[PDB]
């Protein structure tokens, strides 16, 4: 039916990376071969990453296209795949992608990633309500989420290295499961308190002073939220799932919420203001025990010899001189001081 057809892939798919994808997926001799509208409408999935495709003019034949990964090559214009509209999964990462408007009408997108992309614009994606899994990591020029709002289905997203500030739009995402929020300009997370699913959270390198909002999070598995400024722990003595923590490099001097998380495997604190530890003798499940630049001293070192599932043991730069309680700890396999 459609005119331009049957043609030779290179004269279709006028990107050499791109053709021979074409050529490699229809597993023709050559790039010069001609390919029918019926062999085009049979790729239902093209991978065509880590190349230098500069073009994907021709994609638009592929209309029976669910899958396609163009993940590291060189695509500044994605105006073709603006009607493959049966696509569910979209790689796009690592490229050249500034304007997304092509994806509005990709309504029966369920993963999209867009990663280390130059987007700043992303009000392409509001229709896109089917939205599962989202990787907008590494826009640096980033900072609106609104049009995000309406992804009430939406189980896993990235957002880092951005300008984004303002989480507001993030509190609608009630389905979320895991969340990224690295290295961002965020300063306040209290609209986050609506995220009740989340299990794995990770806002790292951010201007957080306050984690009341993570008191909602009651089955939060993973938290990890260093360098910060936060002081106040209490919001996290109720997670009773909490496996592993990192909140290394904040404003924390009291560890006494922790008490009574006893899944805990993983607990990194290095660079606080702690001086007492005697909540740990509690946590005897612990693995990995991070308290390296805080304010403790040989007084505090008998509680993290009766840890005797200790594997790594970080106390450098505090107040030690006598680490003989800590000969107990009989599965050392990591530990930042010279002597043992």
């Amino acid at each position: 039916t459609l005119a331009t057809l049957p043609a030779p892939i290179n004269q279709i798919f006028p990107d050499a990376d791109l053709a021979e994808g074409i050529r490699a997926v229809l597993q023709k001799a050559s790039v010069t071969d001609v390919v029918t509208q019926e062999e085009l409408e049979s790729i239902t999935k093209l991978v065509v990453a880590g190349e230098k495709v500069a073009s994907i003019q021709g994609i638009e034949y592929l209309t029976n296209l669910e899958y396609l990964n163009l993940n590291g090559n060189q695509i500044t214009d994605i105006s073709p795949l603006s009607n493959l509209v049966k696509l569910t999964n979209l790689y796009i990462g690592t490229n050249k992608i500034t304007d997304i408007s092509a994806l509005q009408n990709l309504t029966n997108l369920r993963e999209l990633y867009l990663n280390e992309d130059n987007i700043s614009d992303i009000s392409p994606l509001a229709n896109l309500t089917k939205m599962y899994s989202l990787n907008l990591g590494a826009n640096h020029n980033l900072s609106d989420l609104s049009p995000l709002s309406n992804m009430t289905g939406l189980n896993y997203l990235t957002v880092t290295e951005s300008k984004v500030k303002d989480v507001t739009p993030i509190a609608n995402l009630t389905d979320l499961y895991s969340l990224s929020l690295n290295y961002n300009q965020i300063e306040d997370i209290s609209p986050l308190a609506s995220l009740t699913s989340l299990h794995y959270f990770t806002a790292y390198v951010n201007q957080i002073t306050d984690i009341t909002p993570v008191a909602n999070m009651t089955r939060l598995n993973s938290l990890k939220i260093g360098n910060n400024k936060i002081t106040d722990l209490s919001p996290l003595a109720n997670l009773s799932q909490l496996t592993w923590l990192e909140i290394g490099t904040n404003q924390i001097s009291d560890i006494n919420a922790v008490k009574d998380l006893t899944k805990l495997k993983m607990l990194n604190v290095g660079s606080n203001q702690i001086s007492d530890i005697s909540v740990l003798n509690n946590l005897s499940q612990l693995n990995s025990l991070f308290l390296n630049n805080n304010q403790l001293g040989n007084e505090d070192m008998e509680v993290i010899g009766g840890l005797t599932n200790l594997t790594t043991l970080f106390l450098s730069q505090n107040h030690i001189t006598d680490i003989r309680p800590l000969a107990s700890l009989s599965k050392m396999d990591s530990a930042d001081f010279a002597n043992q």
